[PDB]
Formats: C-alpha cells, sequence, structure tokens
C-alpha cells in the first residue's frame, strides 16, 4: 500500500501493452458501489477511449466508463449501455463519480460536480467479486486482450471506490478534495502493478 | 403527513402507469392560487411532456403546466392556453412558481425567479375543489387515461400550493428557500399516495 | 395625489380604450425638461408601440417616444424625429431618461444608465403648457384617437417629469432608486384618471 | 487658462465650420511627446473621421490620429501612416494614449489602457513648433479647408500632451485618472478658441 | 551581468540581421531544463516566426519553440517536432513555460499556466552544452543564417533557463512572478550582446 496523493499515472504513447493492474482486496459481490477518479486527455474530438475497465470472468464489460466519439460517457453494467451526452467537450481535466444500485437499477452519473439526470440500467443484477481491475485499456478478454484505438493516452489518478451509493453532499465534499474514506479502492493506501511505459508523476489538476 | 425535505419523487421510465396521487385537504373553490414546484429532465429538447395535472369532474384541463416542444411552457386554465416562449433551453433544474387570479384575469409567471411579463386569462372563472391531483402524467380522464408521450421522466419535489396571490418578494423568499406556510398542499406535512415505478431519493437542487 | 411607490399601471390586452390620463399642475411653457419611467413589454421583437404620449392642441406629436420594430427608441419633438438604433434587444424590464434643452437643441437619452450620443433636435423650439399625457396609447388627436397597434400591453410606472436638465449624476441616482423631488410630474404625489382595463399591482423591476 | 476638469467639446452636427482652436504655448521642437484625450462617437461603423489634428506649416498632417473604416485607428507622423487594426468595434467612450520618440522611431498606443504592440515611423524626424491644432476637423491647409466627411461628431475632452514619453504607469495613471501634470498642453489650465456650432457640457464618461 | 528586470528586448523591423545573442556558462550536458520566458507580437495569424533558437555544432534545430501558422506552438528537440494545437489566438502578451526530460522523454508544455497534455519526445537523447542562443531569429546555421519570414517582430524578455524539471506548483510561482534562482540562464544577473535594429525598453506585461 502507496500514497499516491498528489500523484497519477502517465500513458504517452498510443499502445497495447502499456497498462496498470489493480487489486481490490473484495470478498463479496457488489450491490451497489461508487467509482470516483481524475482523467486527462485530449483524444476527447479524435477517437474513442476507455476510462475504467472492470471485468470478471463472466464478463468482458462488468462494467466500463467509455467515451465515444461525438456521443459522450458512455456506461455500461452487465452489457447494457445507457448514453449520457456531451454536446460540446472542452480541453481540459474532467473529474467523474458514477455510482449504481442493485435495488432500482438508478444510475447517478457526476460530471465536474454537477449532476446528470438519473436514469435505469439492469434492475435485479448482482456484480461479482472476482474482478480484474485494468486502468489505460478496455479489456474484451479476461486479463488481456487489448486495443490500440481503444487504450487511452493521458493522465489519471485518485481513483476511489466505494460499494454503496455515496449522498449528494458526499460527492461535492469529494469534488472538494475534503477527507473520505473508501473502502474497496483506497488511492490513499492503494495497491497497483504497472506494465509496460507507464510512469508516476505530480498530478496537473488542483 | 410526512416531511419530504430535502427530498423528490423520482420518475426514471418511460411509461404510462407510474404516478404519484396527491390529495388536498380542500373544501372551498379558488379564486386564485400559486403553485411552486422543482422540476428537472432533459425531455426539454425531445417531446412535450405534464409537469402538473390538477383535474377535476367537468375538465380534464382545469390547470395544467405543459411544455410543447419547441414553444415553452404552456399554462391553461378552464381549458383554454397562452403560451410562454422559451427560445433556447439549458440543462439544468429549473424553479417555476406561477398564479392565478379570478378578480382581473391576471396570471403571474415566474422560471427561475425573473418574472415573466403579466397576460390574462379566463377571467371571472371558477375552479373547482373536487380535485384530482396528480403528477408525472398529463391526466385526460378523471383518475386515469394517461399517455406515454406525455408522462415525464426525471426528477421532482418541493410540491406547494396556496390560495391567494403572494407578492414579488414572497416568491423571491420561496426561491431563496426561506420558511413559509403554504395552507392548501404542504411538502413539509404532505399527503401522498404512489403507483408503479416511483422512488423517494434526496434531491439533486441546493 | 396619492403614493404609487412600488406600483405599476398593468394594460393586460391589446386594445384601443384601456388607457390612463394624466394631469399635469403645469403653468408655464417648457424650455426643457426630462421624463423618466419603467416599462416592461415583449411586443419589442413584434410590432411598434407607444410610450409615452404628450400631446397638445398644436400637435398630436408633441412630445413621443416611440419604439419602431427592428429600429428602436424613436424620440420626436414638434413633429421631427431623431432615431436611437438598438441592434438587439434583450427581454427584461428597462429604465429610459430623456431629456431636451430649448437652448441647444441638444437631446440626451439615457437607457439603463448608459448614456446615448447626444444629438440635435428642433433648436429653438417652445413646448406648450396646454398638455394631455397619456399613457399605454398614442394620441393622434387631442384627448382620443388610439390605434390598437400602437397600444401598449404591458407594465410601467414610476413615471416622473422635471423642467430643466439634469446632470448625469443626477441621472445615476435616480436609476439608484435615490430620494429626488421632482416638480412637475410626481410619483410620489401623482394624480390621475383610469379608462377600461387598467389594473395597480406591485412593480417587477426591483 | 479656464478649468475644464468635468467639461468636454460637443460636435452634434455634421458641419464643416464648428471647430475649437487650441493654442500650445510651445517654442522647443518636439523630438518625442503623448497624447492623451476621450472621445465618443458613433461614426466608427459608418465613416472616416478625425480625432486629432496638429498642423503646420510645413505639412497638413504633422500629427494625425484617424480614424479609417473597417480598418481602425490611423496614427500618422511627418505624412507617413501605420495601422492598428480594431477587428470590432463596441458603442462606448474610448480613452486613447499615444506617443512617438524621435531617437528610435517607436510608436506607443493605447487604448482603453490595454497596450497595442510596438511599430516603427519615420526615425530621426523632427517636428516643428509652429503649431496650428484643430479639434473636430481634420485639416488639409494651415488654419482652414476642413472636410464634412471628415469632421467628428461626438463628445470630447481631457486633452493633454506631454513632450517625452511616459512609462507604462504613468499611462495606468492617466487612465486612473490620478494626478498629473501635462508641461505642454493642460486640461487643468487650457486656453482654448471656439468657432460654430460648439458647446461646453458636463462629460458623459466617469 | 546586468539586471532586466521590469526590462525587454524590442524588434519592431522585420529583419534578418537584428539579434541577440546570449552566452550560457554551460559546462554539462542538460539531461533536462526548462525555459520560462514572455513574448508578444501580434504575426501569430500572419505568418510563422521563432520564439526561442539554441543550436549546436551538430543541428541547427537542438531546441526550437516555433510557431507555425494555423497550426500553434511547435516545440522540437533533437530534429523532431510535436504540434500542441491551439485553434483560436488572442491579441495579447503570453506567458510560456516548457520542460522536457531525458529519462522518460516526457514534455511539459505551459502556456499561460495551464498546462497542456504530457507527451513523448526523443526518448533516451542527449543535449550538448556547446550552444549559441539567439533570439528574433531562427538559426539553420551555427551563428548565422537567419530567415526574414521567420524572424521575430515583437516585444520578449525574462527569459530564464533551468537544467532540471521543476514542479507544477513552481510553474505557478513563476507565473506569479515570485521569487526564483535560475541556474543556467539568469534574467536577473543576465550576459547579452545586441546586433542590428534592438533596443531596451520597460516591459508591457504586468
Amino acid at each position: 500500500q502507496t500514497d499516491m496523493s498528489r500523484k497519477a499515472f502517465v500513458f504517452p504513447k498510443e499502445s497495447d501493452t502499456s497498462y496498470v493492474s489493480l487489486k481490490a482486496p473484495l470478498t463479496k459481490p457488489l450491490k451497489a458501489f461508487t467509482v470516483c477518479l481524475h482523467f486527462y486527455t485530449e483524444l476527447s474530438s479524435t477517437r474513442g477511449y476507455s476510462i475504467f475497465s472492470y471485468a470478471t470472468k463472466r464478463q468482458d464489460n462488468e462494467i466500463l466508463i467509455f467515451w465515444s466519439k461525438d456521443i459522450g460517457y458512455s456506461f455500461t453494467v452487465g452489457g447494457s449501455e445507457i448514453l449520457f451526452e456531451v454536446p460540446e467537450v472542452t480541453v481540459a481535466p474532467v473529474h467523474i463519480c458514477t455510482s449504481w444500485e442493485s435495488a432500482s437499477g438508478i444510475v447517478e452519473f457526476w460530471v465536474d460536480g454537477k449532476p446528470r439526470v438519473r436514469k435505469s440500467l439492469k434492475k435485479g443484477y448482482t456484480v461479482g467479486a472476482e474482478a480484474s481491475i485494468i486502468l489505460g485499456q478496455e479489456q474484451d478478454s479476461f486479463g488481456g486482450n487489448f486495443e490500440g484505438s481503444q487504450s487511452l493516452v493521458g493522465d489519471i489518478g485518485n481513483v476511489n471506490m466505494w460499494d454503496f451509493v455515496l449522498s449528494p453532499d458526499e460527492i461535492n465534499t469529494i469534488y472538494l478534495g475534503g477527507p473520505f474514506s473508501p473502502n474497496v479502492l483506497n488511492w490513499r493506501a492503494l495497491k497497483y502493478e504497472v506494465q509496460g511505459e507507464v510512469f508516476t508523476k505530480p498530478q496537473l489538476w488542483p
């Protein structure tokens, strides 16, 4: 466990081998969860890329935050996809917090602290705990099979995961860089493995 | 009577059966009244929907706040409609307070605290007290007969009704979330009934 | 004399009979004067209308503040007209103070506190005191002969008249709602007569 | 010498005879100098006009600040002209301070306190002291020969001249209306002669 | 060594001979370095020009910050070029800090304090110390061979160089005009040689 406060991973070269593998001390299936992270890249106006790949033995797209060109952020759970349209994109670091609950099928998507409309997805599903979490690549098969046109070039950090739905105030605090205690994946006590061209540098975002 | 402070109803699925029925302890015909409520949805640029349906035995459109695509907010009382044009629409929660008086036929429409021009409507009319108040659907017949293309997808709350015209200062306080005492329908001591896919969640708006 | 502080006249229906007649305790011809008033209407983008009609036995257009569509505010004294172009119009209440002096022919036009370029008009003229001041209509004949397409729909108040040119600081105070003492027509001690569909309500502007 | 603090000259009518003649207590040729003044007019989008005409027996355009339509401010010394492009023009009073030095040929042009790029002009020249300074007209011959299409309609004041290059801080103070001591032409102790339709009024700019 | 605080070099005439030659007390090859400087010119929308030319016996483009029209800032090291696109350009002084590291090949480009995405360039290279640093010209051969269409017209100063990568906080301080200690090239104790039409003046930027 190492403190990545004020640090981020760098993926400077578009490639199909540079990636960082994350290990979650997970033991129970998730009925709900939220994920927050900073990322910064200029590919938005160019081609699609993968923000966060959570994969399991049954599905290569167990959880996938994906940008599709001219469309926006594409959130998918259990192999279904909603879209959250972004008409115009700005060139700057962006913070995003997304949360899903099994009971209602509600999905909350927060971009830059402003909440998007709630929607429905895969009501009654169960997300398995046997996970491979990968960053900088979209994983179409368990622990491998990446795509260069889906690999992400840029800077990312502060990745934190919970297993229950936070309240709006809480999201505001996360945005506010306040104290908080993630209980599934800790940026503050994180465990990781690096592969290929990846590097550790101070974060650009404040 | 339950306190819905900081809470709203959620209609996530476009459907013709999810709706919430509200009971007003009303005993006198309204010579005037104001209604305030928060709502948030992205259908504005897509298709028409119903904000607030007040219906009685004589008219399915006794009071109707309705968005008509490319037009704006459409207010109707006793079966007549004015229009309040909105040239461009923004994607964010919006607050609206509307008031009508029997004596003059004046209608005041407040959107985001900025008052629209006063207009005329149905001077000398009487609104009956035998009411069915429905939310999330447009009711074309007493207690039923909804339309999927008119059902509203999104988040709403803080619905409050008076029976006399408030002053502009008062509207400002309402916007300001100050203390106030509604005497027909209380969000603070509200009575309700829920049907179909509807849920209670914390509000997104501040 | 009644105090109209925080009050305005309402003309909700486009008509040729609703109007309010104002009586000035005037006894000397005006060599100069300023007029200030608030008005609010959405007809700006639709058709022309009359802001303030000052008429006498010799001229139906002794003083006329008139909006001409696609052109802007049209100020006329003694039967001649300048134009003050407004390229684009916003939908909100607008304050306007205009002043004319017989000695120089200078006309000062203030809109929302920002001064327009000074211009020339009818140098050496005399405005008569035998006046009929009318609001909400353009008067083409002494005390009558209105035009529906020139009648004004909306809300107006704070109408005040002096008989000498105020300084820019003074205009700023007027805009600032400071204390002031009009000596020809007092909103604070005003005298009036109402005809047709006209009503008294609290002002919308702050 | 009269104090024109808070006062400006008015040229309301486009004409070829209204002008104001200024007398400088000048006795030495200028190796450098700066000139500052306020002016306000709406002709910018219509036709060209003259801001400041400094003329001598040898050249009708010894110094000329001239607006050329669709181009911008045109500064000329000793019969040569640079251009300072203005893409779009706003309708408001504008302050301008310009300075030239004989040693380097550098010209500094300040508009609304923001400095334009330095440029070169007429290096090694000498400006003569036998001057006729004219305002509101472009003078193509010593003390006469004006052009209606070059005469300026509007309001101007605060005209001050030095004979050495001020520093940027100094310009900032001038903009800031701070205390300062001009040594060639004083608005504070100015000497003038008026001809035709010209008048003295309080300034509109703050 | 002379203090150029609050001073800049001026290149007013487009020419192929006016230039300023800078001598670095350098004795070791650079494994990394950052360079910061202010510059101001209006050629951005007209033609390409050279910001900073660092040249050695082996390469005329050892380091080159170059603006290419319709493209933006073009950074090149060891004869390779990345591009940092600028969609639209504003007319004002601009501050730029750029840094490169031999270990990773990372390049950081800061414009107006806002960081551009990190990229890759020439990993494992070595920059030689036998340098000719030239300003206002692009040098295609050791100590000569300039191009008029590449010469830069305008005002520049505050040029400072380090030999290791500063942190983001540090860049912020540089932008903030805070105290700092450059160890390769000091604006505060700078050594220089001037040739042709170049002059020393107070800086325009704050």
